[PDB]
């Protein structure tokens, strides 16, 4: 059953048509085959999306594959929930629930919340590009209210190539007269690419500033240029490397010949064409369950002109789209599951930074669960607590009156307390204030020769430190040492 | 459908309204076949060929009057339908006067 | 390597020492912070130059 399909594809898209093609037989043909017509148009002139648009279906096929521009997509869901027709993408999701589109790329604003508010922000500027929407745009100034966020916002995508290397200096020096600190991108990756590379010029990659990244192939742009800077970088990912399945197509994908599919003798792969893949799964999933219930898609005529006044469609691509709603498989993004409308929920994204080495996870973040932390506990060095011993004398050490709501630290007053503290701050390590066991100042036993006390804290390796009341002796210097004194006194 | 309908009986002059969601698709018809339309509709953001619009741009007379009130703190709430052109510019005013 | 580790902000002082130092290049770490100074026996300004 060689089924009739459209498919529309940008003059540009070469990897993502390669994947496409590689997804055709990397699982088809124990049943119905696919009838591919392929348009290799634009996609900004919605009038070539209308003529493509009827030509495809004046071949009448059952469903449309494509992408779609922020130009279009009032076009494509103005024919198709007039016409019936089944169409399904991975482009930018769309932003009212719209019938019958099939949309393969999840959400990213809840995730950018979550992130930002992981990190704990408060002020930041927010760079972004008209030509993909301006959703997030929306979104974050809604939070940003609530939250008391101060938001510097700035369009830069209509700033022409031929200026391109002084607007972003003028724009960054405007940065700089508020001092800004923390950037979030969202861009295209040519953008990133080209904004990379600028900061990268002006220098502004050093420790202290802190770059977000809005996209899902945090990997798929250029990362060797920042990672040794000292600014922290951080997005998100929905292809995973570690996975079974996704270095099994990775061993597939490298393996192949850069001459019969361009882009595809590489390592790693863009999101966009991981979602194409996909697709393929998805879509041969609905023929297939439609075999297994045993519908026929007899379209029993031909179609005619898209301008049919009135134009009369069929429900059977009801059926169809329904159909698809129930898909459930596991790809390369991982689970998927659809709403009533076609939208992605069961989703998996996961967080991202970058460091000396390279790219690493430290955690996911899921469609209904929020931020988890996979516990990735690499902090070899942490500067420990420092074990403080003293005695409780006034106004040496006391206790405060206010000690079990207090805690810690904050129980203890006095003048060594105050001492401890100037300690600590002239030396810079941390501290806990701990108090001898036995209650004794401490002298050594008779024959076994056990000092007791604070003195064996520090002899036996008990305790590291003694800011306290004791007395320089001679008998004290052979086992612990002391500083020049501070306090005079007599018997 | 009215636009093909219309350009088939053969109009030597279209005229009509747009919204925010069809505008696209009539500036994508006329730039290709080269026919004079006519709005009293939103100003637009890029140079299109073959649009004229009677209503007159207000941005630059609003940031005026922002200016003439002398502000430094305020809410702004809006609309999606008519567009959200007012909304990229007065954030950028608000960039550079802080 | 220098601009890669970014060692070209305000606050480093650079000295070349060489005879040619336009022959070498210059636009990376023109716009950076830092301050490049060197030595030229090759004059543009002059006639026969
Ligand atoms: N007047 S007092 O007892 O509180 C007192 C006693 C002393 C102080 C400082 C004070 Cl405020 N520092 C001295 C040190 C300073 C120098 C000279 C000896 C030690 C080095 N030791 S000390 O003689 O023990």
């Amino acid at each position: 059953n060689s089924i009739q399909i459209g498919g529309l594809f940008p003059r540009g898209a070469d990897q993502e048509y390669s994947a496409f093609r590689v997804g055709m037989v990397q699982f088809s043909t124990s049943e119905f085959r696919l009838t591919p017509h392929i348009d290799n148009l634009e996609v900004a002139n919605s009038f070539a999306v209308t003529n493509a648009f009827c030509s495809q279906f004046s071949r009448g096929v059952y469903a449309i594959f494509g992408f779609y521009d922020k130009k279009s997509v009032n076009t494509i869901t103005s024919f198709c929930g007039t016409l019936h027709v089944s169409f399904i993408t991975p482009s930018f999701p769309t932003d009212g629930t719209h019938p019958f589109v099939i949309q393969m790329r999840p959400d990213l604003k809840g995730a950018l919340l979550s992130l930002i508010e992981y990190y704990q922000w408060d002020k930041f500027a927010y760079l972004y590009d008209s030509d993909r929407g301006l959703s997030t745009l929306q979104a974050v100034l809604d939070s940003a209210a609530e939250k008391k966020w101060q938001v510097t916002a700035i369009n830069v995508g209509n700033i022409n190539n031929d200026k391109k290397d002084e607007t972003y200096r003028s724009l960054f020096q405007d940065l700089e007269l508020k001092k800004e600190r923390r950037v979030i991108l969202d861009c295209e990756r040519d953008k990133v690419n080209d904004i990379v590379d600028q900061v990268i010029t002006i220098g502004k990659h050093v420790k202290g500033y802190h770059y977000i990244i809005a996209n899902l192939g945090f990997t798929d742009g250029d990362l060797l240029k920042i990672q040794f800077g000292g600014a922290e970088v951080s997005g998100f990912q929905i292809v995973d490397y570690d996975d079974s399945l996704v270095s099994k197509f990775i061993e597939r994908w490298s393996t192949l010949e850069e001459k019969e599919y361009p882009g595809a003798h590489t390592a790693t792969i863009k999101y966009t064409s991981a979602l194409t893949y996909d697709a393929v799964q998805v879509m041969t999933e609905a023929f297939r369950n439609l075999r297994k219930q045993r519908i026929e898609i007899s379209r029993r005529g031909n179609a005619g002109d898209c301008l049919a006044n009135p134009a009369v469609p069929w429900g059977q691509g009801v059926e169809i789209e329904r159909a698809l709603k129930q898909v459930q498989v596991e790809g390369l993004s991982g689970n998927i599951k659809f709403d009533q409308n076609g939208k992605r929920i069961n989703y998996t994204i996961n967080i991202m930074e970058l460091k000396t080495n390279g790219p690493r996870k430290i955690g996911y973040w899921s469609e209904v669960d929020k931020m988890v932390l996979t516990e990735d506990d690499t902090s070899g060095l942490e500067q420990k607590t420092v074990v403080v011993t003293t005695i409780l004398e006034s106004p040496y050490v006391m206790m405060k009156k206010n000690h079990e709501m207090l805690e810690g630290n904050e129980r203890y007053e006095g003048y060594c307390v105050d001492l401890a503290a100037e300690i600590a701050k002239h030396c810079g390590f941390k501290y806990k204030l701990t108090i001898v066991g036995d209650g004794k100042y401490g002298a050594r036993d008779a024959d076994t020769k056990i000092w007791n006390g604070m003195v064996g804290e520090l002899v036996y390796g008990k305790a590291d430190i003694a800011i306290a009341p004791l007395t320089i002796t001679l008998v004290r210097e052979e086992v612990i040492d002391f500083s020049k004194p501070f306090m005079s006194l007599g018997i």
